[PDB]
C-alpha cells in the first residue's frame, strides 16, 4: 500500500494536534519537555547518522557514472543549472527581505576556501575549520561538525579520477555503487520509524513555544521567506523550465505532487529521494541516464530553497541587531547563503547548522539562530519541498538540453 | 606444534613467579612499577587496535552470510539464545551479590540509545556520548572511548542490508569478507607477542598491590563472582543445553577444554576465536554453516560471565557507599549490566570500560572502579571463559533448533 | 610539453622577485603578511589533505606486492638500504654539528613505541599519543598531528597480511591499488595549481624576515646542514652505489636530474613520485618489478635529507640553549631523529612538524622550532632532493642485488 504518505500525513495532523492539546492541558518543565521530544530526537539521529556514506556514496557515484566528456555535458550543464537557480534564489531573498524589512569578514571569508580543502579527511568527517584573530595574528582550530563542504569537493575531484580510470576503477566505481545503494536502502528502513519520530518532532517542537507573542513576532519574517518561496516555486521555476522545454511547467510538477507532498511532510530531501526518482522516471519518463546524476547529486547540491532561507533569515537577524547593512555586507550574505546550502545537508533541520556560518560572515552572535528557531520547523517544510521542485526541474530541463548527446 | 597453550601458560607462571618475587625482593617506585608494565601496555594497545575492524567485519559478514530468511532463522535463533543466557547471568549475579551482600538515572538510560544511533559513524569509531543536566537542561557531549554499541548496531543493519541485495551487494561481502579474513591473520601476529606480553601484564599488576589487605577486603567479592561464573557455567549453561540436545553437555563441554583454557589464560574471547572454531568444528563436528555465524558474532555479543560480573561488581561497590538499591535501581542495574557486555569488546580489560557505565546508572562516581581494580585480572580470567563456554554451547543449541533447516 | 619543471622554476624565480620587491617597496603588517601567504596555505591543505590516503595505499600496495618470499626478498633488502643509509645519514649530521658547533627523556623514548601500535585506527588517521608524568605517575593523553609512524607501522602489516592470502584477498589488493593510482592522479590534479602557490609560498617566507640578521644568525647552521646533505648525496650514496653497483653512480644520478629538479622546486618527495618513475624507469632501465616497490615506500619512508636535518637542527637548538648534550643525549637525538624521519609526510615543512619530537626528546619547548623556522624552506628544497635521490640510488642498488631472484 502508498503507506509512507498517508502515515507521515497522520502523523503530522496527530503531532499538531497532541503538540496544541499538550501545551494547553499540560504544564510541563523545561526538563519534561525535553524528554517528550526524545523520540524525535533518536529520529534525528538515525538521519545525521547516514548523511556522510549518503553524500560520499552519491557523489562517487554520481560523477564517476559520467563515462567519458561526451556524457560528462550532462554532468556539466546540471552544474550550471544548479548554480544559477540557487544565485536567482539568493538575489530573490535579500530583494525581499531588504524592501520588507521584516526586522573578522575576511577570515569568515577565507574560511570558506580553507573548508573547502581540509587538511584531514577523517577529521573532515567529524570537524570543520574556523579561525580567528588575536594578539593581530590569526590563529585557526578545529570544532566539531561534519565538514560537508569540503567531503563534497573531495568526493566529486575523487569521483571525476575514477571514472577516468577505466577498467582500472572499476572496483572502486563498483564499491562505491554498492555502498551507494547499501545507504539508500538504510533511509528505507528509516523510514519506518520515521512517522512515529515526526509525531513527537513536531508536537515538542510547538509545545516548546511559551507565548503565541513569539509566533506573532516573527510572522513578518514567516510572511517574508514563504512569499520568497512562493515566488521561486511557482514564478521563476516555471519560468525557466518553459524557456527551456516549451511545454507546459505545471503539467510536469503535477507529476512530482506525490514528491512533493513527501518532502512537504519529512522535511528531508534525502529521504524523499526515491519518491523523487519514482516520479521523475515514471510520471514524468524522464531519461534515467540523466535522472541518475541530477537527481542524487542535486538532492543535496542544489537546495534553492535553503539559499533563500538562509539569506532572508541572517538579513532579518542583522535587521532585529541594527547592523544596518552595506552593500559590501549583503554580498557577503549572499556568497555565505549560497555556499551554506551547499554544505548542508538533506535531513530536518541541516538550514540551522550552516545558519551560523552566515551569521559570522558578518559578525553576529552564532547563538542568534535562537530568535528564528522558532518558527524553524514550519519553514523547513516548506523550504524542503523547494528543494526537490529546484532538482524537479532541473531534470526535465537537463534532458532538453542534453538530447543531442544522449 | 601445539605452542600457543604451553607457552602461554608458562607466561602465567612465570608472571606469577616474577611478580611475587619482585613485589618482595624489591622497591619500585610508583614510577618504575608503570616502566615495568610497559611491555604489557604495548600488548594493550595491539589488541585495542584490532578490536574496530574486527568487530565491524564481524558483524557484517556474520550477517550477510545468512543468504535469506530461511536461513536468517539460524541467526534468528542464536540471538534470541544470546539475550536470554545473559539475563539468566545478569539475574543470577545480582541474586548471589544481594544475598551474600559482600559489602540522573533516566539521563544514563536514554543515553544508552543515543548510543545505539550515533550522529556520525567516524566519531562513534572513537567518541561516545554522554549527557548531564545543569542550568535543569539537558547538555550533551562527546568523550573518548569506542562507541561499539553504535558500531555493532550499524553494523548488523548493514549487513542485513548488504545480504538482502543480492548480486548487487556482492562487492561488499567479498570486501568484508577479505577484511575479516585479514583481521584474523593480523590477531593471529600478536599471538607471537602475547606470551610475553602476559608476562609482564600479570607480573605488573600484582606488583602494583601495595597490602594483602586489599586482597582480603576483596574476598568475599571474589567468592560472589566466582560463585555465580561457577553456577552458570557448570549449573546453569549444561542445563539449558541438555534441555534443547539431549545429549550429555560435559562430552560436549571436553572437546572445548583447549578452547577454554586459552581463554583462561589469554582473557580474550576474540583472540582465542581460532580455537574455538577448531574445537567446535572438528572435536564437536558441529555443522561449519552455523558455526560461521554464532561463534564470530558471540565473541563479542554474547558475553554473560561479564554481564554477571558487571551486575556482581556495581552493586558491591553500591554497598560499599551504603547506596541501598531499591528495586528500581536494581532493575536499572539489571538493564546497564546487560547492555555493557555488549557494549564490551573481547580484549583483556574491557569490562572494566564499560564498568564506568553501569556506576553512572546509579550515579556513582567513574573513579569507584578503583575500589574493585586491584583483583579485576584475576576475575578477568575466569569471565572470560565463561564468554566463551557461552558461545559454545549456544553452537551447539543452535544446530539442534536449525537442523530442520539446515 | 614539459611544463611540470619550466612552470615551477618560473614560480620559484617570480617568488623570489615578489617577495623581495614586496619586503622592501611595501609595509605590509603581521596580519596582511598572513593574507598575503594565503594562496600557499591552500596549496599545503591540498597537499596534507592527499597524504593519509597515500600512504596507506602505497604501503599496503608495495608490499602486498610480494607475491611471495622470493619477491620478498626485494621488498627485505629494500627495507635494509633504508635504515642503513638513514642511519648514515643521522651520524653524519650529529659528527658535522658537534665538530662546528654553530651555537622525562624514558617518556619520550617509550612514547615512540606506543605511536608505532596505536589504540584506534581512526584516532591515529589524525590524532598521536603523548604522556607525561605528574603528581609521579604517568598521564597520556592525545593531540592532534596524523599518527603516521603508526598508519605505516599498520599498513605494512596489514599488506603482508593481504599478500599472504593470496585469491581471498585479491578484492583487498585490487582495492587498494584502485585507490593507490586514483590518488596518485589526484596528487597530479595538485600540481597544475602548485605552480601558482609555491610563488606565494616562497614570496610569503622571505616577505616575513624582519631582518637580514636572522638569515646572518642562521649562516652557520645552514652551513652544517648544506655541507651534510653535500657529502651524503655526493660523496656517501655514489660510493655505497658504485660498492654495490660497479657502475658509474654520477652516470646514474645524471638520469634522475630531471626528478631532481622537480624535487629541488616543489620540496615534495611524494609530489614529484611520478617523475620519479619516470627517470628510473626510462633513463636507468631499472626494472619495473623493483621500482613498484623501492620507489612507491621509499618516497615516504626513506628520508635521508629530512633526518640528517633533524639531527643537525635538534643539535643546534641545544647548543643556542648551553644544553650541553652529554653521549646519551646524542643517542636519543640519533634514535628520535631516524625516526622522525620515517614518521615525516612527503609534503612541504614535514620536517618541522616532526622536529618538536626529536626537541621533546631531549626535553626542549616545541616552540624552539621558531629559532629555525625562518630559513627552513630554503633548506627544505634540498633535504627533499637527498630524499629522492637516495631512493633513485637505492633502486639501482636493490635491481643489483636482487638480479638472482628477479
Ligand atoms: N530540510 C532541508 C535542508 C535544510 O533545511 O536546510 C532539506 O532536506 O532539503
Ligand atoms: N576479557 C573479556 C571481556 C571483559 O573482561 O569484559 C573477554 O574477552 O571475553
Ligand atoms: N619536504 C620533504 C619532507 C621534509 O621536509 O621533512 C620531502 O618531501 O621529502
Ligand atoms: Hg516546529
Ligand atoms: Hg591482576
Ligand atoms: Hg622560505
Ligand atoms: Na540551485
Ligand atoms: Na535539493
Ligand atoms: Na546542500
Ligand atoms: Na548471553
Ligand atoms: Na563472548
Ligand atoms: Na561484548
Ligand atoms: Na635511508
Ligand atoms: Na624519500
Ligand atoms: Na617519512
Amino acid at each position: 500500500n502508498n503507506w509512507v504518505l498517508l502515515s507521515t500525513v497522520a502523523a503530522v495532523v496527530l503531532g499538531i494536534t497532541t503538540g496544541v492539546l499538550v501545551r494547553e492541558h499540560s504544564n510541563l518543565s523545561t526538563l519534561e519537555k525535553f524528554y517528550f521530544a526524545f523520540p524525535g530526537e533518536i529520529l534525528m539521529r538515525m538521519l545525521k547518522l547516514i548523511i556522510l556514506p549518503l553524500i560520499i556514496s552519491s557523489m562517487i557515484t554520481g560523477v564517476a557514472a559520467l563515462d567519458s566528456n561526451v556524457s560528462g555535458k550532462i554532468g556539466l550543464r546540471a552544474v550550471v543549472y544548479y548554480f544559477a537557480t540557487t544565485l536567482i534564489a539568493v538575489i530573490l531573498g535579500i530583494v525581499l527581505v531588504v524592501s520588507i524589512k521584516p526586522g573578522s569578514t575576511v577570515d569568515a571569508m577565507l574560511d570558506l576556501i580553507r573548508n573547502m580543502f581540509p587538511e584531514n579527511l577523517v577529521q573532515a568527517a567529524f570537524q570543520q575549520y574556523k579561525t580567528k584573530r588575536e594578539e593581530y595574528k590569526i590563529v585557526g582550530m578545529y570544532s566539531d561538525g561534519i565538514n560537508v563542504l569540503g567531503l563534497i569537493v573531495f568526493a566529486l575531484v575523487f569521483g571525476l579520477v575514477i571514472g577516468k580510470m577505466g577498467e582500472k576503477g572499476q572496483i572502486l566505481v563498483d564499491f562505491f555503487n554498492a555502498l551507494s545503494d547499501a545507504t539508500m536502502k538504510i533511509v528505507q528502513i528509516i523510514m519506518w520509524y520515521m512517522p512515529l519520530g515526526i509525531l513527537f518532532l513536531i508536537a515538542g517542537c510547538i509545545i516548546e513555544v511559551e507565548d503565541w507573542e513569539i509566533f506573532r513576532k516573527l510572522g513578518l519574517y514567516m510572511a517574508t521567506v514563504l512569499t520568497g518561496l512562493a515566488i521561486h516555486s511557482i514564478v521563476i521555476l516555471p519560468l525557466i523550465y518553459f524557456i527551456v522545454v516549451r511545454k507546459n511547467p505545471f503539467r510536469f510538477a503535477m507529476g512530482m505532487a506525490q514528491a512533493l507532498l513527501t518532502a512537504l511532510m519529512i522535511s528531508s530531501s534525502s529521504a524523499t529521494l526515491p519518491v523523487t526518482f519514482r516520479c521523475a522516471e515514471e510520471n514524468n519518463q524522464v531519461d534515467k541516464r540523466i535522472t541518475r546524476f541530477v537527481l542524487p547529486v542535486g538532492a543535496t547540491i542544489n537546495m534553492d530553497g535553503t539559499a533563500l532561507y538562509e539569506a532572508v533569515a541572517a538579513v532579518f537577524i542583522a535587521q532585529l541587531n541594527d547592523l544596518d547593512l552595506g552593500i559590501g555586507q549583503i554580498i557577503t550574505i549572499s556568497i555565505t547563503a549560497t555556499s551554506a546550502s551547499i554544505g548542508a545537508a538533506g535531513v530536518p533541520q541541516a538550514g540551522l547548522v550552516t545558519m551560523v556560518i552566515v551569521l559570522s560572515a558578518v559578525g553576529l552572535p552564532a547563538e542568534d539562530v535562537t530568535l528564528i528557531i522558532a518558527v524553524d520547523c514550519l519553514l523547513d517544510r516548506f523550504r524542503t519541498m523547494v528543494n526537490v521542485l529546484g532538482d524537479a526541474f532541473g531534470t526535465g530541463i537537463v534532458e532538453k538540453l542534453s538530447k543531442k548527446e544522449l
